[PDB]
DNA sequence: GACCACGGCCAC
DNA sequence: AAACGTGGCCGTGGTC
């Protein structure tokens, strides 16, 4: 079809590229290729025909920017139509599908994807015409954030990796503490990491009640909700809870990633995923660095083995409330912008309560656990859940569930007016108008549509203040790059950046200038922000 | 070796 | 587990 032509190609070509795996830090570049004007050009040496490309457009584009920038290459990513096809639809998630979909067929040779990519781009393209929105989405935010992104991920982030070893030792001599006593308690040895194992132990050995089931395959379930509600009926089950939350940190955490330092960049090395939420929202793999533990105490010791390079600082953002307050704009509910406009806190005002203490008694901890009560009943939690969440009688929690939203009356009006229009266009969107689209809306079965409705009324909220935490990168990025500064991690409504000692009380004041007027609406947006040597401190 | 489904659980 | 939502990684079990 297209016609053989010598490397290079001609500016404004599209890119095609073949990696060892999928993981741009650690990937060898195996094929590069470029198409355009009806020709296709390989490159006979990979590595070196990276220096003749200006610009990386293309299907994966900053996955090659990437891999560039390891390489010390300037290679900005641009055009992928990976990030058109995500905001016509954002179930367009692989490029296998989204080719599949729009034209072509994704293979393991570079020159064919360059031709794809070519291809797939003039046609969704052609889709976006007249999708001013979408089209200001891709020009204003996706697009440029692709850039943004590759630099953060190509930086990584400083771990203290002796401590960590350190750690693992440490921790595995109090996990066989716990293992022995579950063997001594159930009267023989079985694989404790085993659920259908246990499940026998506990319900049919030792007979304990099974309060639920499994999703897939209804066995009882041995879920640390329903272990909770078992702690006091064995004294076998708190040891399992102990056992579960130190293998977990040490199997996921403590041990994999000290053996994930790089070896030129001597740091740790995320992806942000750019098309992989329904929302809009970024995901991080290999390694995910958006689920570190914060919440217990060895969770606490592994956040702070995140360290700033030497002579520098960490610094955290994460902006305040922030989906109460994008659903105080999106509803109009006056209660609630009066609440932010006042400047209180509810989850603060929930903790209090929850733990029945001043609001000058609740500590990060509480706070945290009344934020989950409040997304959780705002969203659309059933009294009999928040009943054992709480452990309060379910009149109770049926009570708390009716005073949250007596106290904010317009946030109903808004949920029932959010599916109305989901039903008629088919699709919900965000303040700026991304699109998640939920057929089931209109389910015949009960449990089916009404699962869809909490998706369907959760993706504004959620994915607006996605659409704030990507707008405000891609206009903070240049001016700390202007400052000597550096964006390392963004977890949903938190930055971490790495600034020099000397600059980093400018580098934060200029970042939460930033972060809260990134776009105005009817409640200020309010940005908590602290600096420290390791991820931990910062965020105090 | 690889793949996957599943339960389970870490964070946002 | 349960009428919160969005993700990704773990080990197990089954399979090729
Ligand atoms: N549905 C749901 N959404 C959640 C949950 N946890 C977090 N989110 C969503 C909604 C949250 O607004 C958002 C960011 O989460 P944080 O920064 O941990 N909490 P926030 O910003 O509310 O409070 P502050 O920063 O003042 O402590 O992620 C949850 O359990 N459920
Ligand atoms: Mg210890
Ligand atoms: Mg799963
Ligand atoms: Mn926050
Ligand atoms: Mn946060």
């Amino acid at each position: 079809a297209l016609e053989e032509a010598p490397w290079p190609p001609p500016e404004g070509a599209f890119v095609g590229f073949v990696l060892s795996r999928k993981e741009p830090m650690w990937a060898d570049l195996l094929a590069l290729a470029a198409a355009r004007g009806g020709r296709v050009h390989r490159a006979p040496e990979p590595y070196k025909a990276l220096r003749d490309l200006k610009e990386a457009r293309g299907l994966l584009a900053k996955d090659l920017s990437v891999l560039a920038l390891r390489e010390g290459l300037g290679l900005p990513p641009g055009d992928d139509p990976m990030l058109l096809a995500y905001l016509l639809d954002p179930s367009n998630t692989t490029p296998e599908g989204v080719a599949r979909r729009y034209g072509g067929e994704w293979t393991e040779e570079a020159g064919e994807r360059a031709a794809l990519s070519e291809r797939l781009f003039a046609n969704l393209w052609g889709r976006l015409e007249g999708e001013e929105r979408l089209l200001w989405l891709y020009r204003e935010v996706e697009r440029p954030l692709s850039a943004v992104l590759a630099h953060m991920e190509a930086t990584g982030v400083r771990l203290d990796v002796a401590y960590l070893r350190a750690l693992s030792l440490e921790v595995a001599e109090e996990i066989a503490r716990l293992e022995a006593e579950v063997f001594r308690l159930a009267g023989h040895p079985f694989n404790l990491n085993s659920r259908d194992q246990l499940e026998r132990v506990l319900f049919d050995e030792l007979g304990l009640p099974a309060i639920g089931k499994t999703e897939k395959t209804g066995k009882r379930s041995t879920s640390a909700a329903v272990l909770e509600a078992l702690r006091e009926a064995h004294p076998i089950v708190e040891k399992i809870l102990q056992y579960r939350e130190l293998t977990k940190l040490k199997s996921t955490y403590i041990d994999p990633l000290p053996d994930l330092i790089h070896p030129r960049t001597g740091r740790l090395h995320t992806r942000f995923n750019q098309t992989a939420t329904a929302t809009g929202r970024l995901s991080s793999s290999d390694p995910n660095l958006q689920n570190i533990p914060v919440r217990t105490p060895l969770g606490q010791r592994i956040r702070r083995a995140f360290i700033a390079e030497e002579g520098w600082l960490l610094v955290a953002l994460d902006y305040s409330q922030i989906e109460l307050r994008v659903l105080a704009h999106l509803s109009g509910d006056e209660n609630l912008i009066r609440v932010f406009q006042e400047g209180r806190d509810i989850h603060t005002e929930t903790a209090s309560w929850m733990f029945g203490v001043p609001r000058e008694a609740v500590d990060p901890l509480m706070r945290r656990a009344a934020k989950t009560i409040n997304f959780g009943v705002l969203y659309g939690m059933s009294a009999h859940r928040l009943s054992q969440e709480l452990a309060i009688p379910y009149e109770e929690a049926q009570a708390f569930i009716e005073r949250y939203f007596q106290s904010f009356p317009k946030v109903r009006a808004w949920i029932e007016k959010t599916l109305e229009e989901g039903r008629r266009r088919g699709y919900v969107e965000t303040l700026f108008g991304r699109r998640r689209y939920v057929p089931d809306l209109e389910a015949r079965v009960k449990s089916v549509r009404e699962a869809a409705e909490r998706m369907a009324f959760n993706m504004p909220v959620q994915g607006t203040a996605a659409d704030l935490m990507k707008l405000a990168m891609v206009k903070l990025f240049p001016r700390l790059e202007e400052m000597g500064a550096r964006m390392l991690l963004q977890v949903h409504d938190e930055l971490v950046l790495e600034a020099p000692k000397e600059r980093a009380e400018a580098v934060a004041r200029l970042a939460k200038e930033v972060m809260e007027g990134v776009y105005p609406l009817a409640v200020p947006l309010e940005v908590e922000v602290g600096i420290g040597e390791d991820w931990l401190s910062a965020k105090e």
